């Protein structure tokens, strides 16, 4: 059974490309909103947290690749704009949960096909989900406890994530 | 699976495929022995049968190819040399029996499978196998019922299988 293996897997790692894809337009719209607001610092946590899920994009599609699959480009769900300061980090926290759970349980059919290079990679990367969703219930915490007077903090602060994208031009 | 299914019809494709390289072999063998003995009509039809099997065994390959697989290029089993005229039509009648058997069973799997293309293939062939054994089981029981004085008929007979070989030089 390579085959049904292989093609098992590929469905879970393109379901998780597919929840990627959503999180990095979701996060980066949160992000221009968190700039709008001059928010400077939620805004470059934000969009360094949306390269992340495009790294996770990346690293899905490479391995859907390895195992002779075909990378999908549809993203899962939909986004939700307008989002208040609020919502933005209870929303993004209950995300990650989430997506925790579903890549938990994506991991446990990579180990049941017997692919232990792709269930490696589930669980580096829920690694790093962990580290999302404990930045966004921090943010989510001080939010709720300390309301204006955390925010004032942020205000002003710059949004700067780097040197700029290395690209072509 | 599509891709399984693919995969455990080019498998017994491949085995069947192997067969049939054995048999253009040790067909082609005792058609050389045949002729060194100069017995022309036994020679002639044994090198007829054995190019019956290289078509069998290029279409198996075109059947392989169209599923996307790789014909094989190893013969099953070993070619068995100097036989004797009587243990060459016994030896070829158990093998082209012993081919249906496996055919039969390679059918199977097809259908198995859902290879309605490959099934009937299989059926064309089979039906081309039991025109070889009824071959070799008659002239078995010549040999065995008529000794020498059949041989003595087919002493000095014409071994010609035809115009040569179109090929391109
Ligand atoms: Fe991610
Ligand atoms: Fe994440
Ligand atoms: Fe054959
Ligand atoms: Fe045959």
């Amino acid at each position: 059974n390579r085959e049904d293996r292989k093609a098992k897997v590929i469905e879970v790692l393109n379901k998780a490309r597919a929840m990627e894809l959503h999180a990095i337009h979701q996060y980066m719209n949160q992000h221009y909103s968190l700039d709008d607001m001059d928010y400077g610092e939620l805004a470059a946590n934000m969009k360094l947290i949306a390269i992340d899920e495009m790294r996770h994009a990346e690293n899905f599609a490479e391995r859907i690749k390895e195992l002779g699959g075909e990378p999908t480009t549809q993203k899962e769900g939909k986004v939700v704009t307008g989002q208040a300061v609020p919502v933005i980090y209870e929303s993004d926290a209950d995300q990650e949960d989430a997506t925790i759970e579903a890549y938990s349980q994506f991991l446990k059919v990579c180990k049941e096909q017997g692919d232990i290079v792709t269930a490696r990679l589930f669980e580096r990367i829920i690694e790093e989900e962990q580290a999302h969703l404990t930045y966004y219930e921090n943010i989510g915490s001080h939010i709720k406890n300390l309301g204006d007077t955390y925010l004032a903090k942020i205000a002003g602060t710059p949004s700067s994530t780097g040197t700029a994208s290395k690209g072509f031009v």
